[PDB]
Formats: structure tokens, sequence, C-alpha cells
């Protein structure tokens, strides 16, 4: 139990911590970050995580997707908690230490204020916020897709009945999915489609000073992120399970 | 049979998906959206197909590879309309979820307007179109050199006897191979080297609300990427049985 | 012998295809075509070329790369005739290929006239020309460097007694090393390491109407391409012998 | 011993020549040069050196990088200043290398003077200095925990025991990682995690012309890139051991 905790709190770290420097990147500055860059660093992001502690815990890295195998059958219902408990530490640490690495950067950016919106927000490096012409239930839609669209893809590269990657290579496949995520449906919610990647670094922003707005921002978005994934990761989950299986 | 159409329409909707979502990333947002991310959305939105039906149907995904395979003496005849009919029906669900995912988006972008043509212009997300400058029957030769290029360097990635690529890995390298053509190739026709790709999506337009002015612009050629990639793919894999082979 | 010959001319083809629309990319269109496009074009049409004719003849591709297997007793020189002669074919074919594709793009960005040199010069789609700033010599010096380094590269890579890449996957690799070759040495002289990737098509720009200015410009560039790399190649590969060898 | 040094000095050679030449295209070019190409040129660099000297020396292409595996037990000590001596030369050669190639781009962009400020500056393409907003000590945590985060992945990628990458495609993974190590986390000082990539080329440009404010800029600022990461690599590597071993 112990050694499924660190292993999935190491994986997560690493993987948060990739991704939420190039959102950093991106937001603060123009000719060092790019979109793309932001897809690139929480995609192969997981691909380091999944190295990490795909063996001894699966790298889960995900609460959507630990929900998913948990509801499934395939991972035991006990363990949830604890998968949990590993991402979310791995996470909120994650985000205090983009804070330490990128204070001038954030303070510099910014101008010493730390606002989750307006011209200088530097709220949405940590965790998502909705943009503001879509709505919370469009929101919630696109949440669980988009872990739909992993969950179903996920089983399908990692199914050894079906057609895998090839073993010692499944994390960079893994990461490929996280990349393409981004580019080709990120762009609505900032996608998301982990719980422990929005609510620990949101938890997080709230301590260090962006003030309870972060909660409150986008008609209280901050709880679709982590329901509509388990819905989502679920769903996905058993329909590929009724097609492919 | 069954197994089969569900198969080819699973991973088609998984491609279609991620193809269509990166170039309504493009069409709509320019922070968000670039010409590399549309060719990796569809390139790598393929490698997640292969993986979901792969071993299953051989995850064709394209009515034109399907046609040079039963043209070729690869696949039978009577299997050509099944999986056909799975391209069409997981592009046209694929594009009706890009829509709903999208519809805030499309809305404000657009204008509340459905516009085949124009600055606003949103038809260009689901199906391709041919430019101002270039011709039907220039958009005929591009069309079935482009499927022919794509069905030669297939043959090539999946020829046990030639130099493969390594099982488990086809994925990615065809993945590779879809992400090229568009770069180096797809800027004049849209690279619309799927029929699947192309009318269902096509279809659901005109359905949406787009009006008929999908089918009617460009002097008619809504039918060219249907029948030259056709005429490409046969030309491409017969060309590479006669030399390679 | 005539196996080999058609294997060397399909795997230029079709790496000098994607290459080719890659640089007709960026000349033509600034927003679908980029120099990390071009160095994705370039790169990975080798890939595909690999696998083409990898098992066959090798898949050399390159005029350079071939004299240094000659002359380093891995191949026999009886047979660098016809791999020259391949690619060569394969080259100026496709750059007919893609003066067609691009026929009307050319004739719309240009406006009919076809410049060696200008604002809306277009024969640098096919051939590489010197910069203003850099001088004949240096660029000797440049091309013979880049083939070196890619030739030293190329063996570490296929060397079964050292490090090698995994069998069935060496395409990919080769492909990355392609890509990172353009990225970050590829701006002084085009990086034109290959000389069945510049004379060819050179000599099609001059039947295609560019002009005898192909061949003068630079003063007199041409020739540099053809001979620098032969002796970079050379020497990347006897260096690889001595040290890593 | 001398082909331990060998290896350790091709490699070297091999990565910080594409490294290097990756940030002269974004310094010295716009059109040509980018951050992300930047984070290519050092990423896939190491995958080419890896494969040159991975199976000779391991290619450890970074003093941090052996000074932790000395540490830990992994290498031993006697072998260290063969290591350091072999980076040191191939960086220093690259650079001069990269003087050579891009002389007449270095003069034409700077204008003949060689400054290590400024808006011509130019000698950042060689050596990493600490931007404006960020101070010595905040530079200091950056190159500890960046080379900490390279050093806790590199031992995943790498260790049997644990979830390794395939044998014969680790080499890939770990230019994945310095790619997206330069993504996320590379803007703040320029992603030093390399004593060798600093200081042989900081010490080339005061020898070849650029004077003694190579040292002197950033407060002193040219150690911070010695010593950081050599205690960021064995911090990384220990917590590793600790947690996953
Ligand atoms: C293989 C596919 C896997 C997919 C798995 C995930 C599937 C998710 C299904 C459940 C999603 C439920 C979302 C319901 C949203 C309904 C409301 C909606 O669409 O917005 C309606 C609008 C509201 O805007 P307003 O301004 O308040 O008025
Ligand atoms: C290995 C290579 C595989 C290649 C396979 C595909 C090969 C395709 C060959 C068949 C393509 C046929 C296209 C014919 C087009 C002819 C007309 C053409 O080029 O445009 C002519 C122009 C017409 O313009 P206008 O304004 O109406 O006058
Ligand atoms: C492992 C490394 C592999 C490397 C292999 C390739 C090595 C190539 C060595 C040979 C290159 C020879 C180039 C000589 C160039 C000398 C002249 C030169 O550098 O420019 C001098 C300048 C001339 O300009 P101007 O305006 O006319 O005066
Ligand atoms: C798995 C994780 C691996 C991580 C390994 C590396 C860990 C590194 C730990 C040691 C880093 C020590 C850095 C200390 C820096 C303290 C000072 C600091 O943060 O800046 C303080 C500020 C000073 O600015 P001023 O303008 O002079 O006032």
């Amino acid at each position: 139990m112990v050694r499924e905790f660190l292993a999935e709190f190491m994986s997560t770290y690493v993987m948060m911590v990739f991704g939420l420097g190039s959102v950093a990147h991106m937001v603060l500055n123009k000719k060092y970050g790019s979109y793309l860059g932001v897809n690139l660093g929480f995609g192969f992001g997981v691909t380091m995580g999944v190295h990490v502690a795909g063996r001894i815990s699966g790298a889960h890295m995900n609460a959507a997707v630990t929900f998913a195998n948990c509801a499934l059958g395939r991972v035991p219902w006990r363990k949830f908690p604890v998968y949990v408990l590993g991402q979310f530490l791995g996470s909120f640490l994650a985000a205090a230490t983009i804070y330490s690495l990128f204070y001038t950067a954030i303070l510099h950016f910014s101008g010493g204020q730390l606002m989750v919106t307006g011209p200088v927000a530097t709220a949405g490096i940590f965790a998502t916020y909705l943009p503001d012409h879509m709505t919370l239930w469009r929101g919630f839609l696109n949440e669980a897709w988009l872990t739909g669209m992993l969950q179903l893809c996920l089983f399908a590269i990692t199914d050894q009945e079906n057609n895998p990657a090839l073993p010692g290579t499944e994390a960079l496949v893994i990461g490929i999915l996280v990349v393409i995520i981004g580019v080709s449906l990120g762009m609505n919610t900032g996608y998301a489609i982990n719980p422990s990647r929005d609510l620990p670094p949101r938890i997080f922003t709230f301590i260090a000073g962006w003030g309870k707005q972060v909660f409150s921002n986008g008609e209280n978005w901050w709880w679709v992120p982590v329901v509509a994934p388990l819905l989502g990761a679920y769903l996905g989950g058993i329909i590929y399970l009724v097609f492919i299986g």
C-alpha cells in the first residue's frame, strides 16, 4: 500500500510539474510559450510518469482513470482512496514547485498582484477556468467526452487481447494520446481531463494568495473538472468493453 | 461481420473526432490552433484508431484504402459495404460530436450564422473546400496523387515480406505518415485523402443548417474527394506491388 | 541490379516528394507553411523511403551516403552508378510531381513569372540557393560538415556492433536525425546534404522555364551541394570508424 | 579508458552541435528559429549522442549526470575525471564548430561586434545568461530542480528492475525527456542542466573575442550552472532510489 501510494505520488508529481510548467511558459512568455508546447508538456509529462510508476501502480495519474478502473472491476475499490491521495499530494506539491520556480516570472508578468481574471491573470497556470463564451453545462459535456475519449483510447493502447502498443513503448503512445487530446479538443475547457490536475492546484492557488475567486469563477466552475471526468471515464470505459471487447 | 462493422465504426469515430477537433481549433482560434496541429490531430488520430481496430478489421478508416485492398485481392469484396458503412457512420457521428463540443465556439466565431464561404466560414471545419486559385481537375490530380502516396507508403509500412515497421509500433509509423502528408502536400485541397473523412461530415453540415452550398461550392467540388482517392489508392497500390513486390 | 535500381528510385521519389512539398508549403503559404514543417517534411520523408527500400537496397536516398559506403568498402563500387541513377531519376520526377501539384499555387504566388531571385522567387522550392550574407566557401564548409554529421550519426544508428536503434524502428530514428539536422544546422545553406536532393531538382527547374540563372546564382553555387557532401560524408564516416569502431 | 574518453567526447560533441545550432537558429533568424526548435535541437541531439556512446560509456554527456552516478556508486570515481574531460573537450569543439558554421550569420546579425548583452547579443548562443527579472539564487533553485527532474526521469527510463523503456529505443525516450524539460521548465535560466553544456562554450566565447563579460554577467552567474546541477542531479537520484527503489 505504501509503495503504491509513493508510486502514484511521484508519477503524478513528475507529470504535473511538466504540464504546469508548459502552461506557465505559454501564459507568461510569448516567444518561449505556445499552445503546442502546453500539449507537449502535459502529454509527454505523462510518459515520464508512466516510466516512473507504470509497473508499481499502473501510473493512473488521474482520479477519473482510477475511478473507471475501480468501477469496472480492474482495480480493487480499497485502493481508490490511496491512488487519489497520492495523486492529490503529487499535484499539490507540483503546483508549489511551479510557484517557486516561476515566482519572479509570475510577479514580473502580473505586477505583484495575483488575479484570477483579467489581462494579467495568473491563476490559469495552475487550474483551468471556463472561457467567456462557454457555459458550465457545455463545459460538463466537454469534460466528460474528453475523459471518455482518453479512457477508450487508454484501454485500447494497453489491451493485450486487442492490438496493443508494443510493451516497453506504451508510455510513448500514452503520451501521444494526451498530446493530441489537447491539440484537438483542449481549447474549450483547458482539457482538465484529470481531477487530480485541476482541484489540488486550485486549492494551492487559494492558499497561495490568489483568493477565493478561484472557486467562484465561471459560476462555480471548480466542481465540473472533478465530477464530469469521473462520469466520462466510466462511460468511455464501458463503451470500449461492450464494442471492442 | 458485426464485430468488423463495430471496429470500423469506432476506429473511424476516434480518428475523425481528433482530426475534426484540430481543424476546429485552427479555424476558430488563432492562439490555440495551427496548421501543424491539424496535421498532428489527423495524423495521430489515425494511430489511436489503429490501436482500436487494427487487429479486428485492420483499421482501414478510409474508403479509398478499403477499396484498394478489395480491388487488389487482399480483402473480400463482400466486406467492402460493411467497411464503408462503418466508416460513414463513425465520421457522421464524429461530426455531430464536434458540433456539440464546439457549438458555443462556432456560434461565437461566426456570429450565429453558418456560412460555407466568407471571412467567418465554418463549413471547412467538417468538409474540405477548394481554394480560390485551384481548379476542380487540379484538385482531382492532388486528391489522387495524395491517396496514392498514402497507399504506397501504407503498403510498405505493413509489408512483412519487405522492411516493415516493428509489430506493435506500426500504429505510430502510420500516424507519422498521415502527419507528413498534411505537412507537405495538404495545403492545396485540404488533403481529404479519405472519402469517409469528406462526405459524411459534408452530409452532416447540410443537415445541421449550413445549407446546400456545401455541395455546390467550388463548382460542385464535393464529389472529387469521393472518386479521386479511390483511383489514387488503387494506382498507388499496384505501383508498389509491381515495383517493390 | 534492376530491383536495386527500382528500390532507390521509389525510395528517393517518396522522400523527395514529401521534402519538396514541405518546402513548397513554407515558400508559398504563410499560415500553412513553416520551417519546422520543412524539417518534418524532409525528415520523415526519409522514414517512408527507408520502409520502402531499406531491405532491398539499404535506402541510401543520398549520393553522398552511397559514395561514403562505396568508398569505405561497405558497398561494391559497381553499384554506385546504379544507386545514383535511381536517386537522380526519383528526385527529377519528384520535382515534376511537385510542379504539377502546386502549379496553380506557384503561378498565383509568383504572378505567372518564374524568378530565381526576388520577393516572389520560386526556384528555392526545388533547389537550394545561397543566402545573401553567406559565401561560397563558407557554404562548402557548411555542406561538408552537415553531411559528415549525418553520416556519423547514420553509422551509429545502424551499427549492430555498437548501440543500435531497435531493428524495425531504425527508420523513425533516421527520420528524427534528418529533422534535427534541418532544425539546428539547416538555415545557412538550406541543408542540401543530399546531392540527389539538389542537382536533379535544379536541372528540372532549368528545363521547366526558370532559366539558366538556377546554375549561375550565388557565384555558381550549384556545384557545391554536389561535391561538398561527398567529401563530408566520407570524412564523417572514417571518423566514426576510427573513434567509435 | 581511452575508448571511454573518446565515446564521451564524440557523444557530447554530436549533442552539443545540434543543441547550439538550434539556439543559433532561434537567436539569429526569426523565420527559421523557434524556442520549440531549440528544445528539439537539444533534446534529440542527446538521442544521437546516446546511439554514439550508449554502449561504450553510457553516454552521460552531462557532468552532473556523471557526478550523480559516481556519487551513488553506479560508476567508479576514478572514471569521473575522464568523463568530464571528454565532455568538456566535446563541448568546447562543438562551440568552435558552431562559430565557424554561423560566422557570417553571427557577424551579419550583430554587425561585427560581439556583445554579451544588448539587442544584438550573440553570447547566449553558446552559454546561458540569467534574464533581467530573475535572481542568482532563484537561478540556483531552477538549475538544481531541473537537473533533479532530469536525473529522476533518467533513472526511471533506464531502470531494468522498474518499468523501463524498451531496449534499443531508450535513446528516443531520453531525447523526449530533454525536449519537454526545455518546453516546460527551460525559460527561466535557459535550462543549462548540463555543466558541460555551459562552461566549455562560455570559455570558448571569452577566447573567441566576446570579452570577460561572459563570466561577470548576471552578478557572476557563470558558476551556478556548474555547481547547482551537481547538487540537483545527486538529489534527484537519491530520491528515486529511496521512493521507487
